[PDB]
């Protein structure tokens, strides 16, 4: 029974993440689509067309998003953030809460830009993922220097309506990016391959996709609802000498676990490397 | 309002998961379920008992109690079971075998020596029925009535996805969604290790990794888009995700999952070939 | 335009391919093209002559003839060429650099020492322009006029795909479509070896393999569907194609192609840093 | 001929692709084509209807309509189909089996039980016939007339490359050009991932990669030169392309493509031995 009646939300950038969050928020019923505005220099993108059909207000001008909004999501690529902040920094008012969703971009770098125009900008950094579109996102956030206590509580209330949300120290966010930010892509890759395996063994593709995705969804839910270690839940599936333990062995023989560790590491490291380039630039 | 009595021959992991799912769905009262095992010292048996399920060592009592009778013992036990209680199967019974690899033909051959038209259904499910997100398929036997298949689909749809298949798909289903949760638990453990390696507390890394997988699976189930397209929507040019996807590809990540589904399916077939040789 | 004169500094593989494509397309008569090379006894020089292209050893002659001037020499020769003809560039000239890696900045710096505001365009194309199926991108320089980009796009579209990009994408395009034909020739040689191993005559295996790759590429270009969806359409359950796809996955086939694009792009960037260092 | 009526038993991917190609080519009006499938609520069935193709659930109707009858069902359904329509084949009919692996011998044996001297042709094609760039081979049966092969070659040439082969080459052709589009779709997906990793937008990377592969394939088909010579032409000394070729070689890129052709051919042979065993 949550609803932010006095909240106007804006998105700078009207791409995949802006669509995903706007769809999640509106499906959650916590925001009316007409209370959301999004801006982009390309009003002929597929994401803009979808936002328009939801009822979201669209404009090419970032200043109009700022003037309309109370909560301002920065949903542009990381290298575009500094250009955006210089463009609308003079338009940031006392009432604004600036929420950066950009991978890698630090609170410090955002506050430095905006503070040149008006002291004490209220900044929150978040990392989320596309499953907010089905209200099953994984979101962490960190509060900036001038964010009020109620700013973080409000953002946690808003982002909890589209999935899991918790506050973290900012120095964890690049690692979260490599785990749950990039995580859905790992899962889509795994599901494509599991379906290929189903097809190889005789299943129609449509059924193999549905079963593989259902298997992954159910296993993730079991772990989230259980206090047992993932190894114990695994032991419950595998009968002695059975089909599952035979399959687990061939995963182990290929270093399956190490590949997923490799992936989280590589995404985290790249996130740190890109920001180190941005700060040197 | 069915007042259906359900029995499980076998009181292990699957019987517990199904019983927990059915009672949480509200389709069955726990005390309308009876389960039998010769080993009451199992943890699964104590959980079933705590739920309020009726427990007995005697498989005949389970049969006489049941309207729908699940066979939840290990595949090599099924023929012993059918010899033992085949005389107790009645015309009213629907026999649902959950055993990996065991064919409808092998079951009907045993039971037909007693009464002539045993109603047999074969199913393959998985442990997430315990949270009502199972993936279940079933095939109907020679004498199963149209209403038997519909009843079975109503029942198993209460604990997750359920669909009828031809029996010759079920071994492949076993390798995919039957064994699938174990592949996911392995992946989630490793994803969490990667989170920990990069500085996350273990508890948070497990939570985030599992939420990521749940969300991605739901996205795919709710999308008409190809999983490759959903993947392309995550990865921006030059970005973190595409760098991570590259290291997965360099290890043959896709081939490992194909290998797993194949290995489980083949083992399922190989066991049954040895079973029907005996 | 019809009255448009085109020149090539460098009369080698790329100049031949572009001139063959342009004249085959009908957008340029061969007699409107001049090419220069210091060795007039070259195979490409002979081929260009037979087509009707004007040839000369003097790069100054090419400049004086041309309106649109392509630079088709190896990248380390570009600075030498610019110093040789810089005093000969007029305001009518559009200088189109085809050299891998060489930046508009480096070209404009050399030419601006002679006459301010050189009109420079940088492009990256590939040898299939010779059969009018090239893949070309281009970026406009500081003083290139809007019509200059439109003229270049009209010209290069006659021999394949052409689109404007920001210059900072061109090194990656080089690794993908610039080097791409070489990846395909390697793949076609190996696919033909596979056909021969399985009993096909070499000539038939080459023809079938090349036709399969051409057809598949055209399907993808004409489809809105994801390449994985088109792949799914071809793989029947249990069939030959999904069996072969597995062995590709088990070798990390995908990661090798990613490796190749990356290695070509990185080498392109490295060669240009070496150029700028001096 | 114009008065030629064509039928498809099986209204799935292949039947759609051939009918789309035939009608796009102008060799057949859609109203001269009938296709049959037991599920008239299929995506391919709908698409065929919009094109103007006559649809029916009755395979007998297709036979009665057709002069040239394509068999486009899965290989394990061919014997069932032949038993269903065998009594309906006339002397006017040319039966063209597209099924992977299925021998002319097995088809002629089933049809000869109903009427002697069935005119049978076996072909292997691929889905790029949908854009008129297929690769097709065919072998003529015992009672096929000389004009029957010439008619089939004229028809299939309208949608791509077509040549007659001895039947014992067709399983290897299946592994090369039959499965080949799937190898190319995998390669194009991975090449696009490489472009994205190096900073290209996904849509541009897909377009460039597909255009590069199409252009290279067309170059090879139009050249008399060896694919290694064309590769040599593209690799400048010390350059980006030869650096990328090295990383392909270091992964055994060539051996993976050989592996794939082999695995598809062997699986084709194995499936047909399973067919003949029963
Ligand atoms: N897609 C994902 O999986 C997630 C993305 N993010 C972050 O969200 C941000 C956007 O991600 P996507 O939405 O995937 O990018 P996207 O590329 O789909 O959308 C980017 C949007 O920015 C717009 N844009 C470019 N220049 C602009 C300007 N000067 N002013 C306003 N808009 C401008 C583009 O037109 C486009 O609509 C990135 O910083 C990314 O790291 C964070 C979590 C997950
Ligand atoms: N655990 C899983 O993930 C799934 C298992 N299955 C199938 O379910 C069946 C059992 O699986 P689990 O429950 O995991 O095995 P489990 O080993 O946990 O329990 C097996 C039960 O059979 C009982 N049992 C042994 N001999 C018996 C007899 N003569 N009469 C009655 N009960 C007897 C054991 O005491 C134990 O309670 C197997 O056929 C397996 O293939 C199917 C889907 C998934
Ligand atoms: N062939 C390819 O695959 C593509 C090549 N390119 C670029 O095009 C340029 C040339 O490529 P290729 O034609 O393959 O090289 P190539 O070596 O076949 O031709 C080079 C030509 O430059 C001539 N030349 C050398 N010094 C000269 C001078 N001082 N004045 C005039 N001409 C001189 C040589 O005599 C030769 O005719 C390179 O920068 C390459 O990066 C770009 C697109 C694709
Ligand atoms: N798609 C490809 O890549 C190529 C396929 N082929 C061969 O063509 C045949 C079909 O290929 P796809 O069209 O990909 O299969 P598909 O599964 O897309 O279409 C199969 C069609 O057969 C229909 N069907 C099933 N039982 C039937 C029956 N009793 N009577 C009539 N129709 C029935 C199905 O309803 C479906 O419409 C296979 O033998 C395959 O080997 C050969 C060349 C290339
Ligand atoms: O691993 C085994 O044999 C049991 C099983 C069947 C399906 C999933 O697990």
């Amino acid at each position: 029974n949550l609803y932010f009646q006095s909240m106007s939300v804006g998105f700078i950038g009207a791409g995949q993440l802006a669509f995903a969050l706007a769809k999640g928020f509106t499906a959650a019923g916590v925001l009316a689509a007409h209370k959301i505005m999004a801006s982009s220099p390309d009003m002929d993108l597929a994401t803009v067309s979808a936002l328009r059909k939801m009822g979201v207000k669209l404009t090419p001008h970032n200043k109009e998003t700022v003037q309309h909004s109370d909560v301002l999501f920065l949903a542009v690529k990381p290298h575009i953030i500094p250009f955006i902040l210089d463009e609308i920094g003079a338009d940031i008012e006392d009432r604004h809460i600036v929420v950066s969703c950009a991978a890698g971009v630090t609170i410090s770098s955002i506050e430095k830009k905006l503070s040149a125009f008006r002291p004490a900008p209220r900044v929150i950094r978040c990392m989320t993922n596309t499953p907010v579109v089905v209200r099953e996102g994984a979101t962490v956030y960190a509060t900036g220097t001038h964010a009020q206590v109620e700013d973080g509580r409000l953002m946690e209330q808003l982002l909890s309506s589209v999935g899991f949300c918790t506050e973290v120290e900012e120095d964890l966010i690049d690692a979260v990016t490599g785990l749950s930010g990039s995580g859905p892509a790992y899962a889509f890759t795994a599901l494509d391959a599991l379906a290929d395996g189903g097809v190889k063994m005789g299943l129609p593709r449509r059924l193999a996709v549905r079963l593989g995705a259902q298997a992954l969804l159910g296993a993730a839910k079991m772990l989230l609802h259980s206090e047992q270690h993932p190894g114990q839940l695994k032991d419950n599936v595998s009968s002695p000498g059975g089909a599952t333990i035979h399959a687990l062995h061939v995963l182990e023989s290929g270093g399956f676990r190490s590949l997923l560790i490799n992936a989280v590491e590589a995404s985290c490291i790249r996130t740190r490397e890109l920001q180190s380039m941005a700060d040197q630039e």
